């Protein structure tokens, strides 16, 4: 029973709802808490400066998030996300100075806590909004078990409202309320060697680190031609893919895509924010098509799809006429192998956004694993969004441990497949 989950407008896990429907849960846009949340006593928040990589706040958070951010169930890995990773994933544009929060012991300025949200763009069913994505709650393991995380959530809500943004979607790797969608994790094996002396594999009893290697290996005997990195000239041409690609698997109409409800204009007004309120006929109306994703302009692209090296690789395909036609790209995080002082981390691609026009995505994805593995990535991971589960069927990809919760505050989203979610948290 939850003591903190059960005050929010989220859908909770006893909910009866009688019909598949979208829309706000609560219309409130004056009445939330607009004071900023006490800490403990010889606690104090501050904005974190991640606008310069260089400074020490960045520095306390990377050693925060590196000693005490996301493990394995068993702890045998965290995640050791860079410094040049986090500046990608949270210096996005559009983004707020305060939206990146802090928590530091007054007397030894050690930070203790982080939260963050980014703002992006995006649509669900017939509407369109800007939200935002919390990410990145973390607090120091000696703090743990003392109901901070719900002062740090609260902290971020406050701040998220105060720029008139009343929803947000955050991802969980447990059950908290109930999640719109569940996401599955499928690891490639890409370095077997490395990945042994990790242990996040074994050798099997009917099998040699031979075999084994041979097993896991990236085909090469069929290549596609045309890819190469992409560059800042393609942002345009990339914001079009996009835009047709969801034009594609939308869940509406071609006049509702093109007439989406702007949220953004109506949430001041319990009256005009009804419009946002839409039944659904039957949920076989959403099968095999996005109902939401996130919304690209050209800025966006130009930050989000780019090349950074041992962070995000973007790759695009060019047709005859030098038009791009595909995209794959992957970021790239390490992770602290707790337990091995000697070989200590290991580098691990994850899938982001990926359009194939003209080849299959299976076809892509092989071109993008190859790409990985000369990144020094020693697994490919991905999630089971969007129409990845084609690429996973038929493949090498061997299942993970857990599954990853899908949230969105202050919104009514239908239980739906992953398939039809096209939202990548970092
Ligand atoms: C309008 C805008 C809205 C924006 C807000 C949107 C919501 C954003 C939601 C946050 C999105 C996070 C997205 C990411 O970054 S997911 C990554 C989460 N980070 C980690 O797992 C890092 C390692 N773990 C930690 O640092 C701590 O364990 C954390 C900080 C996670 C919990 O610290 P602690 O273990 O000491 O717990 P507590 O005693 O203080 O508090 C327990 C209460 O807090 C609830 N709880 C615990 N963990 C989570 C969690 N991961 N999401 C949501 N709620 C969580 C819990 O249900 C319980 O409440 P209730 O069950 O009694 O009700
Ligand atoms: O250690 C871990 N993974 C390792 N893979 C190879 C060696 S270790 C790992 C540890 C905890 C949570 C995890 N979630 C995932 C993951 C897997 C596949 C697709 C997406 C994923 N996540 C990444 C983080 N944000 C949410 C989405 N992995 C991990």
């Amino acid at each position: 029973p939850h003591k903190f989950w059960n005050t929010q407008p989220v859908v909770q896990n006893d909910d009866s709802s009688s019909e598949y429907s979208f829309g706000p849960i609560e219309i409130e846009p004056d009445s939330f808490r607009k004071e900023i949340y006490k800490l403990p006593d010889g606690f104090s928040w501050f904005d974190c400066n991640l606008w310069d990589i260089e400074s020490q706040d960045f520095e306390d958070t990377y050693q925060l998030l590196k000693d005490h951010y996301v493990e394995d169930d068993d702890s045998q890995f965290r995640f050791n996300y860079s410094k040049e990773f986090l500046r990608w994933a949270l210096c996005v544009p559009g983004q707020k100075k305060n939206w990146l929060v802090g928590v530091r012991v007054n007397e030894t300025k050690k930070m203790v806590g982080f939260i963050s949200a980014i703002p992006i763009k995006v649509r669900i069913h017939n509407c369109i909004m800007n939200t935002s994505v919390v990410n990145f709650l973390c607090v120091h393991k000696k703090l743990r078990s003392k109901r901070l995380a719900p002062v740090l959530i609260k902290e971020i809500t406050r701040r998220i409202r105060c720029e008139k943004i009343f929803q947000s979607i955050y991802t969980c790797g447990k059950n908290i309320t109930k999640p719109f969608t569940i996401g599955t994790y499928w690891h490639r094996i890409i370095n077997v060697k490395k990945l042994l002396e990790a242990g996040f594999i074994g050798i099997p009893r009917n099998m040699t680190m031979s075999s084994l290697i041979k097993y896991h290996r990236i085909p090469a005997d069929k290549r596609i031609e045309g890819f190469r990195p992409s560059v800042d000239s393609d942002a345009e041409q990339i914001c079009k893919l996009f835009e047709n690609y969801f034009m594609k698997y939308k869940d509406v109409s071609n006049e509702t895509m093109n007439n989406l409800i702007n949220y953004d204009e109506i949430n001041h007004s319990k009256e005009l924010g009804k419009q946002a309120y839409m039944k659904l006929d039957k949920i076989e109306d959403l099968q095999d098509k996005i109902t939401i994703h996130q919304c690209f302009n050209v800025e966006d692209v130009k930050h989000y799809f780019t090349n950074i090296d041992k962070v995000i690789v973007t790759y695009v395909r060019e047709n005859k006429n030098k038009e791009i036609t595909d995209l794959f790209s992957f970021f790239i995080i390490e992770s602290t192998v707790i337990n091995n002082e000697r070989f200590p981390t290991i580098n691990i691609a994850y899938s982001y956004f990926n359009i194939a026009n003209t080849c299959s995505l299976k076809e892509l994805f092989n071109e993008m694993l190859i790409t990985a593995k000369n990144n020094n990535c020693d697994a490919f991971n991905t999630l089971d969004l969007m129409q990845n589960l084609q690429v996973i069927q038929d493949s090498k990809f061997i299942i993970g441990t857990g599954r990853l919760r899908y949230y969105v505050f202050n919104w009514k989203i239908p239980q739906i497949s992953p398939s039809n979610v096209g939202i990548i948290l970092f």
